[PDB]
């Protein structure tokens, strides 16, 4: 009935606390302390942060919660509008983004993005057979070189040429900036010093629509069809309206998709490697099954489909990192939570997913150990256990894309690479809205398999 | 490229190889000569036996390799019909049932069987704590009567009361005989012979679904609810078509669990006590870690789940005398197994699990030894190196069931009773479908801790 909540800060309530480097982090040991549920309150808002099953997967009633714009998700929503990730299920062009780009983000569409998924991981592959003895491979830089690239392309059929680069694209510069101007929005009064801040936020935000809403007007001049999102966007009707996505919404899409590809996906392919190069047994169990199905230079669709292992390692990383860690709710109605947290319509849930997939109940014992025979058998995973997409109509709609990518590309990776975690690399895990292993390096020794 | 074939009797074929009171082992031995895969024919029939994990992680490829009805599940088809093991992949109500039970079979379901599974290995432990000295145990027998109680009680509110009865239910009797009528007609067939085995097997047939619809039928009757597999399958609906099992697919369901919980566990519990006995220092780590454990007159869920050890000790038992021996694959579509076995759509593999974990290759040179130390890490274990509850979509739902029956069970033998093999018992595999140690006897003498 009494809910926990952790330490406050006087009138800041429990804001302070989000003052941290790593808020999830932050979170999650909160969440260690005070259980399955705790209030958290900043001026003027409140939350439950929820990390048992028990309890999210009552959160995961969607006649009961509907997805909530959480703070993070309100401040990105001022770049990325009403794109599928920053709507209201009740904005019209929620269902109307959604019931348009379903299809372009369906395991059949990834038929479609593969060899463009490939390009970019083939690059990625090129790019570590070409380090000299020694050097080694920043990660998370790498792969979200590949990420980016890989919704650039298959997105857009641009090519954001990440590794040609060190220093990022002009949209990326502006992305990661407005993302970062969001994040600290979080921790923050808004006193006069961030009118610096504020300025930079809107002319990052105006970067972002200029170049994305330019590729959209380039796209529609030329008419050029290409199988990729915007294509699907510029013709694409949403059965039920019967309209098309106009190009605002199209330009929130596109940074959406930037947006979840660009970090995200690079989250769960540098934690995944992490997770290998820290499990030399599960690294060579995944390298075993790299070896055995992609006997071609080139994966093939239903190869990469047939990466079972490759695909546990991911369901195991995004199990303990989720990147995208937590996702919010609201009571569509006044109900009562687990039976003992009444709930007005309209209080807001968060669910911690890291918590969740630590949940002993659910995994046993041993949820901290990377263990990617947990996700053996998926039917053994209880409903609501393991959320790394969300959830319901509202789940991530690139889980297919993200997952597609990732175990192509870490198949690749494990295929064509030897793995040293030289540095005995110590988990430090960078929080953005997302999760990365920051400054994650590993050697790659070439196995010398020719692409 | 040219699969070995076992000797052939004309016409026959391979069938006469089956004809013998241990075909399993016969398959094993013919394995060991022929090596990871043979061709085995038999009039209208061809199979191949895979052996090796080599080719059994390819033949676990549920995109290449659906479940099949080997011979004997169809066969046993004829008694527990539509249920969950005698399905094939593609018939709805394998789906449905699979879709179903999933939730009553899971690691977080026997939780609320365990006071059930714990009645029934009380029972087990008072008949042990209760025979006279020199009074030896009939180990099978014993873990029969307890699986098939567990299995009765949890399964259905049932009481076999099996540790009041010499005789078996008539249930037992019928499905005992229907089973060893299903293994005679592989060993076999339209003879005149034969008939009155048919008339029996019809009568057999008869009786369980007579006794068994009565036991839904009073089930729905009576209107009461109890934590058991027979309510979820009253009350369930599956999720994807929203419809519940009907009666007599639950029927099926109830044998299928009867026979799954009759032999094929019990002799689990048989083979480790077995294996336990043999190997005194195995026995010794098991028995400390169920001292050190099962602290309480009664062991816990959680405490069970602490049984580690004794769960290595079932899984190296798995490993060595998979109760469940074999199980069918066939190709979806045409395919090349081990890159030089070209299989046509259609084409059977039959796994013979007790020769697949036997693989040097995967075990290394002493898989004859008994270490369940070798079950240390699972991410050690090479991909479907270990199959005893097959594959994928198609494997046991009862897994965590019996794996938490014998864990329990077995980690209160190791705390209540010294163990003498006292017989200098000579392994004898008995085979219906399933393997036992046939006439293995032991000596329990109570360590006279209290329940
Ligand atoms: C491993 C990578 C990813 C993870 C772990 C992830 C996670 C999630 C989560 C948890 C949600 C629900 C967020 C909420 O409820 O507030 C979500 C939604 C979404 N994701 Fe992802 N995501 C990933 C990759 C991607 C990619 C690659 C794309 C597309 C380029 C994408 C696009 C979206 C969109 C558009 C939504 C909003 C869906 C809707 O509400 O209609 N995500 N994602
Ligand atoms: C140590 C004991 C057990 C072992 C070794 C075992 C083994 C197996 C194996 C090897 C299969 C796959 C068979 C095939 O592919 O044709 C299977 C399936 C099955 N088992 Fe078990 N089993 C055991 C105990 C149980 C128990 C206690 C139950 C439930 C009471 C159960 C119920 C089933 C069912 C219903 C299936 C069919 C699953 C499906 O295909 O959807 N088993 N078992
Ligand atoms: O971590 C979060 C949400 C994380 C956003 C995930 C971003 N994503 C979504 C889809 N792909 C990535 N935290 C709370 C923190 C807070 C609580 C109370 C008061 C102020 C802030 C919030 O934003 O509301
Ligand atoms: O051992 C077997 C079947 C395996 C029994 C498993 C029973 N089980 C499954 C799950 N829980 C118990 N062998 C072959 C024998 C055969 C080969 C060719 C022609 C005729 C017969 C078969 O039945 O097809
Ligand atoms: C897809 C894309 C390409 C360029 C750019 O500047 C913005 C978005
Ligand atoms: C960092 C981030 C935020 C939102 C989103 O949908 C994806 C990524
Ligand atoms: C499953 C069952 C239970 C009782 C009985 O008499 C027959 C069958």
């Amino acid at each position: 009935k009494e809910m926990p909540q952790p330490k406050t800060f006087g009138e800041l309530k429990n804001l302070p606390l989000l003052n941290t480097d790593k808020p999830v982090q932050a979170l999650m040991k909160i969440a260690d302390e005070l259980g399955e549920i705790f209030k958290f309150e900043a001026p003027g808002r409140v939350t439950r942060y929820l990390s048992s099953q028990r309890l999210i997967k009552e959160a995961c009633d969607e006649s009961r919660f509907d997805k909530n714009l959480s703070q993070a998700l309100k401040f990105v929503r001022d770049f990325t509008g009403d794109g599928l990730a920053t709507s209201w299920t009740h904005e019209k062009n929620w269902k109307k983004a959604h019931n348009i780009l379903l299809p372009s983000f369906s395991q059949q569409a990834m038929k479609g993005y593969h060899a463009m998924m490939v390009d970019i991981a083939v690059q990625l592959v090129q790019k570590w057979e070409r380090l000299n003895a020694d050097e080694h491979i920043e990660v998370p830089e790498d792969m979200t070189r590949l990420t980016l690239d890989t919704i650039g392309l298959c997105g857009f059929n641009y090519r954001f040429n990440s590794f040609y680069r060190d220093q990022p694209h002009p949209f990326i510069t502006s992305m990661v900036r407005a993302l970062d101007e969001a994040m600290n929005k979080l921790q923050r009064p808004d006193d006069p010093a961030y009118d610096e801040n504020k300025r930079q936020f809107q002319e990052d935000i105006k970067v972002m629509n200029d170049l994305v809403d330019k590729i959209i007007a380039d796209r529609k001049a030329s008419g050029e069809q290409s199988d990729d999102l915007l294509t699907h966007m510029l013709n694409g009707k949403d059965p039920e309206t019967g309209e098309p996505l106009d190009d605002e919404n199209i330009r929130y899409q596109i940074i959406t998709f930037l947006l979840a590809g660009h970090e995200v996906t690079s989250g769960l392919l540098s934690f995944a490697l992490y997770f290998l190069v820290k499990n030399p047994h599960v690294l060579q169990k995944a390298a075993e099954e790299a070896a055995r199905v992609l006997v071609d230079p080139v994966p093939s669709y239903k190869q990469v489909k047939q990466l079972k292992y490759v695909g546990m390692v991911l369901n195991e990383a995004l199990r303990l990192w989720p990147t995208a860690p937590a996702f919010s709710l609201y009571a569509k109605e006044d109900t009562v939570l687990g039976g003992e947290y009444p709930l007005e319509k309209g209080d807001e849930l968060m669910v911690l997913i890291p918590q969740l997939h630590r949940d002993k109940t659910i995994w046993g014992d041993d949820v901290e150990e990377f263990r990617p025979e947990r996700f053996e058998n998926p039917s053994a995973i209880p409903q609501h256990a393991f959320k790394p997409f969300g959830n319901g109509q509202r789940a991530c709609i690139g889980q297919q894309f993200a997952l597609h990518e990732a175990t192509l590309v870490l198949g690749m990776m494990l295929k064509h690479f030897d793995f040293e975690d030289h540095t005995n690399y110590e988990l430090d895990i960078k929080e953005t809205l997302t999760l990365k292993p920051e400054g994650f390096v590993v050697k790659a020794k070439s196995k010398k398999i020719p692409l």
